[PDB]
């Protein structure tokens, strides 16, 4: 099945001038963990920030126009990124905006990070209806050394 995993600051804010407005070591760690072994599904402009295949995953990039790292995966639409996919029990959708948008309607679940700071950003994650999820679970952070911002993890399965 598919899978979206994206950190949302407030107001669904996902990203700013090419970044993610804050920085959270914490969450790495959890996307880490969600995606270990999982192709991963992200456009290239989430491509460009990363900069570098992310060891331990097939990772698939979308873009219209031709590939620019021999390294990584590219494809033209989504279903053939689906297709590049082949027989994996979950694909991991990272982002950016662009992609979350397409892959929302067909996902089956969500892996979210509650980041509790007010940014403003030029991104920001695709609405979705509250009603068709269910939350399955929800792990709470508070603020630290090196976590600036509280946060909170969460995942919620289409109801
Ligand atoms: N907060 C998080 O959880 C999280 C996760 C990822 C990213 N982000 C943030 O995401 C922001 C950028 O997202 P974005 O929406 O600007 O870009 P994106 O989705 O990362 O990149 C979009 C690009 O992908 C290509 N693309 C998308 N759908 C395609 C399709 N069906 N066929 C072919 N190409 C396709 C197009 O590239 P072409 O130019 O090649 O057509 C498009 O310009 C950044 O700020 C990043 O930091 C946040």
């Amino acid at each position: 099945m598919i899978s979206l995993i994206a950190a949302l600051a407030v107001d669904r804010v996902i990203g700013m001038e090419n970044a993610m407005p804050w920085n959270l070591p914490a969450d790495l760690a959890w996307f880490k963990r969600n995606t270990l072994d999982k192709p991963v599904i992200m456009g290239r402009h989430t491509w460009e920030s990363i900069g570098r295949p992310l060891p331990g995953r097939k990772n698939i990039i979308l873009s219209s126009q031709p590939g620019t790292d021999d390294r990584v995966t590219w494809v033209k639409s989504v279903d053939e990124a689906i297709a590049a996919c082949g027989d994996v029990p979950e694909i991991m959708v990272i982002g950016g905006g662009r992609v979350y948008e397409q892959f929302l309607p067909k996902a089956q679940k969500l892996y979210l990070t509650h980041i509790d700071a007010e940014v403003e950003g030029d991104t920001h994650f695709p609405d979705y209806e509250p009603d068709d999820w269910e939350s399955v679970f929800s792990e709470f952070h508070d603020a630290d050394a090196q976590n600036s911002h509280s946060y909170c993890f969460e995942i919620l399965e289409r109801r």
